[PDB]
């Protein structure tokens, strides 16, 4: 079954038309992001059942690795719409699923994230949440790197507790409408690359969020990433979508760069070269660099069938949920590395007119990696990997590791 | 998931740590450990059940070939090298054939040897010759280099260039004969940075006869199928791949060895301000590179290994096919060569001075091991294969090596 | 004496003040050209007898890489200036030199290119007063705007005594016919007006052309002095790729000293602590001192055969085969460098376009295409190996 | 004068038709530190007026990267014979230079090491130096990693001070003779690689050590070290000697891979060339080598002609000292990566055959570089150089920085 994996290849397609004149633009891509609202893609965790596509992460990944490869921007922000699914579908209570599933699927929901990217200790945290009666809380704070936080239809947002009679410093996460009074979408993201995906700053300002907009009690995701209970699967899963984003704009500029060497590189005839496609060092560029894409494109869907496995168990052990984090951050290394590399050595391959014609806009693909590699430093992925390998220490489950 | 088999292997490569150290020095033939071998069964693991065998996979002979090749990487060698052997009599071979010689293999305990599919050389300058008998056997002669295995092997495969031949001279002959048929020579003169226990030196024919019964195909037959790129040719991925698991295997066996040293001789630097070298941050980082790389390879291998096992269960192969598994073996091989050559080297800076002022840790043996095998064919060449590949949408041309 | 570097530094840091914004607009950085007429640095190599400065290539070099890590267009135009001037002073006559450079000592001239980068289709129709007519498109005319002179090549065509001959000329940017196309829109060096120019019916007199026709090609043939312009300017680009190198890094460090925030796992306290940050900076920090040292020694020695009056080839190849060297060094390091750095300074580094890092890195990607780095290693290696010098040409 | 450096190179190629079976047989190589001996270039540091060269810094790092090229534990013995005479120079009274430089001279002396490389605290050093009547003191303990120290004529000794009323803990140095009763050299060196420069442990019983033979008075290295004074130039000056065997052993590898190439010249079956020496990737691998050795070695030298300046120098500021190690770090780094890749790369280029030939013995400079280059760790000199960039801190002079 490749339906939807078709529907994904051809919003890609159609994406790659448009992407370098959408992106120089930056904003927001909302006739994009409407098309994969009517693609139903977004629906695919959710269940037949519920309305939505009953498919797989496997499918997932696939799909966001076509998108990103097309425009890393849209790849980006129907990524992050899975890993904020997770989220959701990983701490919501059982009447918090029956009504929300439904309705994301009628009213065709895009989720945008406010923010689980802190990268700071959580009494450091920018937005706090103090108590209001019956249950709500108070959301008041302005978070950077706000993930898709334009044109959503709810936000999936984090807040530290404060002035709270139940414990202080405790992590509330809540799904709230993104028109909420005293939501403001500051509109400040003017980025160097992953330019269409509206990750600028949000100011809560006295904003009330219900308890029946709380997933989990607050401190309970601290409780469950600590102790390897099903909700640890969160990290590795969105760790592995970032890992799927490099690996698409890897394919992507490779295969540009390849339409570019055929159709306009012109040889170095000064080495008796008649055709840059017959060139060896041309050729040694696109092997290289073709040879790791495969292994890690391999490599990576054996990590995803891994994450399906591990998500329809009922409990995951610390060496299970430990073992996948490892194999996921081993991807993102192998991706990072690659993608960076590939995104500018390929120049070399296609020659000084693919860089003296700025819009050609090869430099899309280096601009795109660069930016979002720098999420979280790939130097503790790799000192996570050689922890557990040398002193068999898994990583400490966080919302980076 | 029946593991057996490689819980067999398994065993079997921890058996070999015991002793590698002190018999790779003295090179020659590891006759205990190859009997060993023998006594496992694992020799028989693509003979289906019905003539004998095990009626294993490929995925299967190549998880046990990383996992000898991680404790004994000649040991992982010569039985990776077996199954190249063994391949190419199942593709070549007709059924006849198969029907006696496999329940003979099984019985007999058959460890195939190579003389030799590595040639290096255009058809016209190879230096054993096959010349025609009145009855349809030939007479061979000359002596061949690079005769993997081919000491206290059960069966040679053996290649050879017609000469005087009124059918046309140049044509490749193969056959699987007897490594004490009468003119058949095994010299022994291998002395190696590497694989020291391979008996990968020369084999000399003086009038050796090989019968009809034993020839595989028709003389020229493997050229055939190497210009039509079908399934006959598949030998050539299969074998690149078996290559690939010597260095993944290798690339484990050497980062787990730099592991366990590490953690038993943890002297930080003075000036580091570190208590334990196991908390460096520049030894952790190492491991971490190394082992990441080691496990996206390993994850790639895997899903090249069931490939390899669909197109073997197919009655026809097309050269599309057949140039897509090569293109995706011979990128697993590039990745594998550079991760084995830097990792069986800069473990050294993650296990310090003493690592390498005690000669006798032995650690060196990975890198010697790696660095004399992956000389095989050119990686640059896989490396101008793939991006024609890519680039150009040209398969790579079928032959010994592609 | 370090005057005229001080000047280059001086020049350097003003530029650093502006670089940002000029370079995103592109165009002709005028103001920034003048000032470097005001400095007199670009009569660097000419005799003082002439009006000149009287310094050394040596000199020349570490002004080119110090302005150029301030802004490598700038570094650019300066640059090849010295190139242009160095193709100049290997072909004049005395008599052309004593009054061209005086001359351009008085009028402050900015040399430009049109153009010393295959097959060349631009002619040069011979008159009968021994004056040409020239005609044809030239693209990459790097600092063909608001230059006093052109450096200009073409192949004779129409000639009676040979078709296909190289004339050179030093000819005004103004002179009729000579139209500079304002097409340069490059990802980086996106001010230095690098776009094609076109001739059309352009004279040049006898008075203004570079030597015979033909004579830098058997130059390069006998691997004689003239064909040390080669060299001499791709170790010009060697000091642009290690000055974008040390400016890249220098701006780097400051982001990290000022901005980087401790990955909140570290454990470190400031991210100029943290191993793993000290390290990328040290890699690139110990490459960079290595190669800035050798480059040195290598501009010493052009030097030297700069003074010569004969030149070998085996003194001309060992040279071309150290600069190549440099320059594929210089290549690789620049051009990992101001990608990888990214990784010391944190996200906000690119998230916030406005800081403008990636201007190291489109500049680098851009220049070091000039000519594939994989026909550098293979001259170095056909050197090592086969004993065989380059081949002398307009690349190697 | 190109004597002294054609002396060398004569060496040299009388090294390397033995070195092959030298070296794996290990032990002392006696009869080439006799010819070395007989050269006269032990001597090149001393004053013609004492009896040597007068030579300079620049030579005798040429001549450590001549000898090393051909036989890299008679380079390491040539060069940190110079290590041990810059210590005793610096540190020497005129009275024992007048009284030692000519005995050098006339007895040949190759100075051996016991050792200046104590990876460990001052307090925790394994060899004490307690007081004896009169101004001597007594040496006692066990050191490893004794560069040097089998047909030393004389070793430079540390050792920690005990039970000294003058002060505990402070180094003592001293210049002994070998046969100086109690002092035992093992024997216990067996090694991957430098198999022949005898760095075993060495044992000292009693050993007496008389005020004439002291290098300067108790705990004074580290005064000079912390204050810059003119010793402080002996980490640098020596990290440049290690720098200059990795550029040898990295030329000497280059040239010998070249030789066999030219001479065995088989192209790959399949490559399409009629002689590798005209392949495209062998050309490469030569090229891009050869490229960093050229650059690698411009700028060594540029280094040791910095050495030398300050060598002459009345007074070096801690500024100087500073930019100087810098620079010699720098040169260690990059000689460090390069030496390690070529040495195994250099395979891909050859075939192989360089390979199936243990006889041939083209692993020795890996096995020599991979040794030796482990000396202090190349992480560390890293961390120093990017100190120094990003933080303005120079290396704090110690006896590896
Ligand atoms: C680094 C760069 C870009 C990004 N968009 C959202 C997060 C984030 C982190
Ligand atoms: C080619 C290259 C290296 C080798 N080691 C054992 C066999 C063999 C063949
Ligand atoms: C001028 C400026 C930039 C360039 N890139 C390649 C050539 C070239 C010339
Ligand atoms: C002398 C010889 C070899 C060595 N390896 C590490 C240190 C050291 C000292």
């Amino acid at each position: 079954d490749h339906r939807a994996l078709d529907v994904a290849t051809e919003l890609a397609k159609t994406f790659r038309v448009t992407v370098r004149e959408r992106e120089r633009a930056g904003g927001t891509p909302k006739a994009e992001r409407d098309a994969i609202r009517r693609s139903g893609l977004l629906t695919l965790l959710i269940s037949k059942e519920r309305g939505g596509l009953g498919e797989s992460w496997p499918t997932v990944y696939e799909a966001i690795a076509e998108i990103a490869s097309a425009d890393a921007s849209l790849g980006h922000l129907f990524g992050y719409h899975f890993s904020n699914f997770a989220y959701v579908d990983l701490f919501a209570s059982p009447e918090q699923k029956a009504r929300w599933y439904p309705q994301a699927v009628r009213e065709r929901w895009f989720l945008g994230n406010a923010s689980s990217e802190n990268n700071a200790h959580v009494l450091d945290w920018r937005v706090t949440a103090t108590p209001l009666p019956d249950g709500s809380y108070e959301i008041n704070g302005t978070k950077a790197f706000c993930s898709g936080s334009a044109d959503a239809d709810r936000l999936l947002v984090f807040a530290v507790t404060s002035r709270d009679p139940n414990g202080d410093g405790r992590i509330v996460a809540a799904l709230i409408p993104s028109d909420r009074a005293g939501v403001q979408v500051n509109g400040d993201w003017d980025s160097l690359g992953m330019r269409q995906t509206d990750s600028g700053s949000v100011t809560f300002s006295g904003v009330v969020v219900y308890p029946d907009e709380l997933l989990g009690t607050p401190g309970q995701v601290t409780d469950a990433f600590a102790s390897g209970s099903k909700p640890s699967l969160w990290t590795p899963i969105t760790q592995l979508i970032f890992t799927h984003l490099y690996l698409g704009i890897a394919r992507g500029a490779l295969e540009e760069a390849a339409h570019y060497s055929r159709s306009h590189s012109r040889p170095f005839t000064l080495a008796g070269v008649e055709k840059a496609t017959e060139d060896p060092y041309v050729l040694a560029i696109y092997g290289e660099f073709a040879a790791q894409l495969q292994v890690a494109e391999a490599g990576a869907r054996e990590v995803a069938l891994r994450v399906q496995e591990l998500w329809e168990r009922n409990h995951v052990t610390p060496e299970q949920r430990g073992q996948l984090m490892v194999q996921v951050a081993s991807a993102k290394i192998v991706a990072t590395r690659l993608v960076i590399e590939l995104t500018s050595r390929l120049y070399e391959a296609m020659g000084a007119r693919a860089a003296a014609s700025r819009q050609f806009g090869f430099d899309r693909f280096w601009r795109d990696a660069r930016t979002h590699t720098l999420h979280d430093p790939v130097a503790y992925k790799i000192r996570e990997v050689g922890n557990w390998f040398l002193n068999h220490r898994f990583p400490t489950p966080s919302f980076y590791s």
